[PDB]
């Protein structure tokens, strides 16, 4: 019923025409992202990691569509609560576990933030986010093993905010791409 890519590379080129025209279902996208089964053999030009934080790697800029990176998730590593700007948010699973907290959007009072819902990402689980959906914050569950995640946002985006859990107060933040293609950054 569903398109399985068997390559991370028929993944790239069905995601170059689910894109090309100006409807996005969403449902289906996610279904053939979840669909393709993570193949390290295929990916592992792309993970790159850092000591201290998680990375960004750039794959593919579908034809100015979609940006499609790589984060490596060190031992521990978790991001910010943040929000997407407006784009389609995919993520999915090619090595170990992310959990994935959602949060409510803050008023303009300072407050503690609300979680509204909580879950861990399985193996070649394919999640889905928007601004619409809430803010989220993805961790490593593991201080042992990394993880690994595909994601796909639409339109792409370098800039996003940031919220302190304390007081739901937020900073823009500009994201970096640690590596491009498999070649790293300055
Ligand atoms: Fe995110």
């Amino acid at each position: 019923e569903v398109l399985k890519p068997r390559t991370l590379a028929d993944l790239i080129r069905i995601l170059h025409q689910l894109f090309a025209g100006d409807e996005v279902n969403v449902e289906e996208v996610q279904a053939i992202m979840e669909a393709y089964e993570s193949d390290p053999t295929e990916w592992a030009m792309y993970a790159k990691f850092d000591q201290y934080r998680y990375t960004r790697n750039l794959v593919d800029q579908g034809n100015g569509k979609f940006n499609l990176m790589i984060l490596c998730w060190g031992e521990g590593h978790g991001s910010s609560i943040h929000d997407h700007t407006n784009s389609h948010c995919f993520l999915k699973m090619l090595q170990g576990n992310l959990k994935e907290t959602l949060f409510a959007w803050p008023d303009k009072k300072s407050n503690e933030m609300v979680k509204k819902s909580e879950r861990v990402l399985r193996e070649n689980q394919c999640a889905y986010i928007n601004d619409s959906v809430g803010l989220h914050r993805v961790e490593n569950i593991s201080h042992t093993e990394p993880a690994v995640s595909l994601h796909l946002y639409s339109p792409p985006f370098d800039t996003c905010h940031a919220f302190d859990q304390r007081t739901g107060h937020k900073n823009k933040v500009t994201m970096t791409f640690h590596s491009k293609f498999g070649i790293r950054t300055p």
